[PDB]
């Protein structure tokens, strides 16, 4: 029962860093968006074409993150020191190169791709500079996580952890200096993020060379082979990052059809469901590592145990959650909007869905836990049914027959189910191969 104690204090200095560094990083971004809403119609409506293009580039980067934390972990595990810090220069030479060439065509196609989003002639001459900063501070980020992917990939959250606070804390002070004291507006928000991530580059970058996770010795490296193997579950992986917004495409028309008001208390909802599984989420970064490197070394007891004491905490702490909340849910309501009906809605949100958080979050961890396992098509059926099969159908049901107070409770089945569902098919996949004999 010591080892049992022992891999819940590790999963914890694991995971609690993750958790400070998502957390700084909200804090910046919640307050980032009021900078830029002093900014005006047309430089906010400009932002706002931008947030779909930030979907895809975010899906890139957190896809390869994904199986950059799989491979080299379980490389680690086998005891593959060589290959395993070679494959950690690979990361970053395949994604600096890859999200480049992603940038620029992305610029250079930004008339068409606007276009189609439906968007006015008029935030052209805003994006015609504006994407030129921002393109440079989406690769900029992606490069920090690519190098964050590679510490957790060596078992180490800590610095990236602390490094997120820094950048956030750093870009929130220079957030208004360059939109406001030197009126670059909206391209000052982009170069604030350009020197943040870029003081997080130089920080990071000679930590991880130093303790030799990155080489650039390639002689002895089979780069086909690497790719392969990287890409397995890279391919898979981006796939699953694509479903949220078509999840986001259904629920809109649902929504919009119950009014304004229910829109915007569907839009505090699920701001607050993100908040509320914020828990789940650093878990899912900090997690993979340690079964990946587990499996590598054959430790597939602690395999086994590490993930039940994973799903232990999320059940019984997004009840905990769940609880407060339910009995807090109108004075909350009434904190987040000053609009009753808006408010009566959310209120509404607050006693039904937030019970189902905790199935939510068992999904997400089963999704993140097979990929660990290197069972990328495990995880995308686990996300695609939870999307397709369970969660919008019994949306549109609820709608259909109970207006939005339906639509509420479908979200509550279709997050259980769909959680229950996630834990079976981890026992499958279990069951599918023997773990001791790869």
């Amino acid at each position: 029962q010591t080892s049992t104690s022992s891999l819940a204090k590790q999963l914890f200095q694991m995971t609690w860093p993750m958790l400070f560094g998502v957390l700084s990083l909200m804090s910046f971004q919640l307050v980032d968006s009021a900078f830029i809403g002093q900014l005006g119609v047309l430089p906010l409506a400009a932002q706002g074409f931008t947030m779909p293009i930030q979907m895809v580039i975010i899906g890139i980067q957190v896809g390869l993150g994904i199986a950059t934390t799989a491979v080299i972990s379980r490389a680690i595990g086998a005891g593959k020191t060589e290959y395993a810090k070679q494959l950690g220069g690979l990361v970053i030479v395949i994604g600096g190169i890859g999200v480049a060439l992603i940038a620029l065509v992305l610029y250079l196609l930004r008339q068409p791709l606007l276009g189609l989003l439906g968007a006015p002639e008029t935030v052209f001459a805003i994006i015609d500079h504006y994407w030129l900063w921002w393109l440079a501070s989406a690769w900029t980020g992606a490069m920090l996580y690519f190098y964050y992917s590679v510490c957790r990939a060596n078992g180490n959250t800590l610095l990236p952890g602390t490094l997120m606070m820094v950048t956030s804390v750093l870009n929130l002070i220079l957030d208004p200096i360059f939109i406001f004291t030197f009126d670059l507006g909206i391209d000052g928000a982009a170069i604030a993020t350009i020197i943040a991530f870029g003081v997080g580059i130089a920080i990071v970058a000679p930590k991880v060379a130093q303790r030799q996770w990155t080489s650039y010795q390639w002689q002895d490296l089979n780069i086909s082979q690497s790719l392969t193997a990287l890409g397995h579950i890279m391919g898979p992986a981006m796939l699953s990052q694509l479903l949220p917004p078509l999840s986001s495409m259904f629920a809109t028309k649902l929504l919009a059809s119950f009014g304004t008001a229910a829109v915007a208390a569907w839009a505090l909802g699920s701001r607050f469901e993100f908040f509320a599984l914020v828990a789940v989420l650093a878990m899912t970064m900090s997690l993979p590592p340690m079964i990946g490197r587990m499996l590598g070394a054959k430790e597939i007891t602690h395999i086994r145990q590490l993930v039940r004491i994973a799903c232990q905490f999320v059940l019984g702490f997004q009840l905990l959650i769940a609880l407060v909340t339910y009995v807090f849910a109108t004075p909350l309501a009434e904190l987040m909007t000053s609009e009753t009906e808006v408010s009566q809605i959310l209120n509404l949100h607050l006693v039904i869905v937030p019970i189902s958080l905790g199935a939510l979050g068992i999904c997400m961890l089963m999704v993140s836990v097979a990929n660990a396992l290197g069972k990328s098509y495990v995880a995308l059926t686990i996300s695609a049914l939870r999307l397709f099969a369970f969660y919008l159908p019994c949306l549109w049901l609820g709608a259909h027959f109970y207006g939005i107070e339906g639509l509420f409770i479908g979200a509550l089945v279709g997050n259980i189910i769909a959680g229950w569902a996630a834990w079976l098919a981890y026992q499958k996949a279990l069951r599918s191969e023997n773990l001791y004999f790869q």
